[PDB]
């Protein structure tokens, strides 16, 4: 019964028995594609193009109320009923709990993982994103650099928190988890796409560098970083 | 493990070591947790972490709360009866809901909708309303270039619209009062009261947000939690 969800009018399901992903390769979108690749859950990816204002369409918003990617529609949700969901961090937790992977069953570790996920969702994403605005997008042209410097300094502070935490450790929690999947695409985005490597003094965070490199070596990460592409759009036009 | 193993307790000793320890300040994020504790009826001992004194930047505080922020907790009666340290208001809300079996629906689909709205709060409402505070109420108000202010004001208006349209015909964010309401409404109150941003964000227009906020503020646990720690 996916036809009850208007999003499917705009991105029809070729495989309605599979989880539907509505996304774009961005630091938030790739959290979810990476997660799906890691856990081996079948899914059907759909490209939501910002160039066409797709994320502002009534069909998209009918599921993803905040007009943002990523969003999912899982036909095999609780009770075998479809589950609509947005917010990358909520989707990560949902998928971890659904699959039993990448979120510890040990309660204390569960909560430590959720803590670091929330740190990402409130700190890393929002603050690194402002560095992008003030160094890579329109804000880069603003002559008054006090705003830029606010967000750069805060991003450096957050990197320091990560760096100190990761000393002596492989991952944020005792096992690789959704907290890593949430954080490291954003670290990558800051130092690659936003061209902010020197601005945030990245070379001083040796532990973050080490763990980022380990993250990027993972085959599921390399796949998930690239998904969705456009091929799922072509037959429809 | 015993509570003295956590260096935070050197600076804020536990007078009641059998009780959950809260390290907080009356702020939109701190009151999420004090409100939650009041709602669920769990005993706790609150400690004031003074921003005026840079307490949140002390080594003792940071030893538990690694991001140097309030709120944080240390629950002696954590899972398996072992002490559990935790920071991030949204994580603490999930923890307390799961510990108490309150304020998350038994319907897992409703639980996930609730967690969605909690993440919307944690990534959108808190960070963006907080920037309106900086650029309207605190020192960023002095900046002659208003493009940053307007960026955050416009985004805050957009977020309020999302809430407002969602709340039409509803009492709460999910079908029952939940941790998502507790996360969101203290921030709405902060924006319009503390930051004096009521005209700035055109708050008058969000009739559903106003209605639900008013209901929220009538709850006794909310009134009590707003003032803790004193
Ligand atoms: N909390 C949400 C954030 C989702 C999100 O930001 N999605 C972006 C693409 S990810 S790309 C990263 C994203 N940037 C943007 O969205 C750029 C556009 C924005 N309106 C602006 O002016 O900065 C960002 O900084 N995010 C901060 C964070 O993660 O907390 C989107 O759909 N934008 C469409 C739109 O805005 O119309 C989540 O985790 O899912
Ligand atoms: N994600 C964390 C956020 C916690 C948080 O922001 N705590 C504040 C007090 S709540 S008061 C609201 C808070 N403001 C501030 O923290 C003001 C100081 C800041 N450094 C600045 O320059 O703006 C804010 O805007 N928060 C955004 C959000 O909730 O996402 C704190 O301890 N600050 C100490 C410090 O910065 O040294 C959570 O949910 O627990």
């Amino acid at each position: 019964e996916l036809s009850a969800f208007p999003i499917t009018r705009k991105w029809p399901a070729k495989h309605p028995e599979r989880l539907q992903l509505y996304s774009l390769p961005t630091p938030n979108g790739v959290k979810v594609s990476i997660m799906l690749e890691e856990i081996g859950l079948a899914y059907e990816a759909h490209k939501v193009s910002f160039d066409n204002d797709d994320q502002l369409s009534p069909e998209f918003i009918s599921l993803s109320a905040n007009n943002k990617i990523p969003a999912i529609l899982d036909p095999n949700g609780p009770g075998g009923q479809p589950l609509p969901l947005f917010e990358s961090g909520a989707i990560l937790q949902y998928l971890a709990e659904k699959s039993g992977q990448l979120l510890s069953q040990d309660p204390a570790q569960r909560y430590q993982t959720l803590q670091w996920l929330m740190f990402q969702m409130g700190g890393i994403g929002p603050m690194f994103g402002q560095v992008g605005f003030f160094h890579f997008f329109a804000g880069k042209e603003y002559e008054d650099k006090r705003p830029r410097d606010r967000y750069v300094n805060e991003s450096k502070r957050l990197l320091g928190v990560l760096d100190r935490h990761l000393k002596g450790r492989q991952w944020m929690a005792e096992e690789y988890s959704i907290a890593d999947i949430a954080i490291f695409p954003w670290v990558r985005n800051l130092v690659e796409r936003y061209n902010a490597r020197d601005l945030v003094g990245f070379d001083q965070f040796k532990e973050v560098q080490r763990v980022l490199a380990n993250f990027l070596e993972r085959p599921a990460v390399q796949h998930g970083l690239k998904i969705p592409g456009a091929e799922n759009l072509y037959f429809q036009g």
